[PDB]
């Protein structure tokens, strides 16, 4: 019965407790003076997004890490980066390290063995494939075990996706090379779900387009990296859905800085992180019809 | 003695100690058992860095550190990569951080705060452009200041280039619209040298190629990330560079693992790593009429 593959599990998860990814891009910015008294970088950066996942684990599939933030941290953030994910891989919770690595051959390998294995061990990490699919080929030692996934940059929604991402190459958009190679790749590895765990970074960019992608890629995961406080980018969301799943969304500083909207949020860090997890879901979902 | 912007730097010292770039990409297999014997991972990993280094410095321009290496050791590996950084700038010597980061915006300036500040600063560092200019912009406000520069990913050697790399646009390669989008923001900070501090990763693919690129970004410096065993390879190394400079050529595993070619070897590591270093350099050199 229970789910054995990783991209089963997430499956399972997003079916669970819904489409929602949160994104713990901590800074001590964020986090109640009262609750980083006393603290190094390390413990305060620990103890914010140990309040968080212990309020919100039954409302998101899965957690993602902008490693960013905790290596801008040096030691300290990286020690929190560890136990973060100890923490989360004790509670049988998911995790995706979101790294956009690039190399290949035998720096891809020491990546693979720095983020699927040991202190900071995710069940997904997220790829850039400019090198091409010898920058892809090095994970596929662990995907094939069935423990671990990939979330590789397709097409995102950032301005900067007009300088190259979408250049045309042979009449249709240069990423379109990139995601049929990869979906090529994914055929491999389907599991029970009919999802491979091979999967695609794809922004919310606008209705016409997110359709074609959802449809080119209806057996890969689908890594949401944000979206925007308007009525068409929650709808472009949706469309980003196959029945509510096959994706997932993340949402970062809106959940980890809900608190500071509370007269009484700095005793309920957790909770107001949870209540905005929540509205994530019932605003995207909202868009069916 | 003199040069202010470190693009500047680099060229002075690719001028004094010529274009090799030595690869620290350190792992505990390469290391001796009795100077790794009594130490921590951390320990064994900076007492090999700093015999090399102590040997090295006056026949490289530049260390690289492949980050990945570091990050496979975990919090061990990220404290020997702290400890030989500082080790790098204590020493007045250069070092380029070769994390080949994706991300943009906010999480482009966690990567500037963590690579060009703090435990993890470096001179350069190398990035990956996929996601577009607001890759690289967030940047720009360390390479404004001269202190900081970076290496954009172009065109390298690897069989993956073949993917994506070469794809035509607008009737030649898909990384000549990178490398013409560099190249422009490269202008704006052009030092003393004729260089600017944007400068690209380029492979040695074949002579005809490797001509073409070297003439069509002239006030680039290149990084090299390695070269084959074969003669064709040391001269097209050697195309990429203009006047003995303009480029480094990094060698990695030769150099950290020459001591093992040797009944000696074991008390001798510096001293080997230094032979393969200055090797390194006649081979490419031999290569000029």
């Amino acid at each position: 019965s229970n789910a054995m593959k990783i991209i089963d599990k997430l499956y399972e998860k997003v079916s669970k407790n819904g489409f929602v990814c949160i994104g713990l891009d901590s800074s001590i910015d964020y986090i109640p003076e009262n609750m980083k008294a006393g603290k190094s970088v390390s413990e305060a950066l620990f103890s914010y997004n140990k309040e968080i996942i212990d309020q919100t684990y039954d409302v998101c599939a899965i957690y993602k890490l902008q490693i960013a933030y905790y290596e801008s941290y040096g030691i300290e953030g990286m020690i929190a980066y560890r136990d973060t994910l100890s923490y989360l891989r004790e509670k049988d919770l998911l995790s995706i390290g979101d790294v956009k690595r690039s190399d290949i051959a035998a720096s891809a390998k020491m990546y693979a063995k720095a983020h699927f294995e040991g202190d900071f061990e995710t069940d997904f990490i997220t790829l850039n494939p400019y090198m091409g699919m010898d920058s892809i080929e090095p994970y596929e030692e662990y995907i094939e075990k069935g423990d671990k996934g990939v979330f590789v940059l397709l097409r995102t929604s950032n301005p900067g996706a007009k300088d190259f991402e979408v250049l045309p190459v042979d009449g249709e958009e240069f990423f379109y090379k990139v995601g049929d190679k990869m979906r090529e790749l994914n055929e491999k590895y389907i599991g029970k779900s009919g999802f491979g765990p091979i999967g695609l970074v794809v922004g919310a960019t606008h209705s016409e387009e997110v359709e074609k992608i959802r449809k080119r890629y209806d057996k890969m995961f689908f890594l949401i990296p944000g979206f925007g406080a308007q009525k068409a980018d929650s709808m472009n969301v949706y469309k980003l859905l196959e029945g509510l799943n096959g994706g997932v969304v993340n949402s970062s500083r809106a959940i980890l800085k809900n608190w500071q909207n509370y007269e009484d949020g700095s005793e309920k860090v957790g909770y107001y992180a949870r209540k905005k997890a929540i509205e994530t879901y019932e605003e995207i979902k909202a868009n069916e019809v």
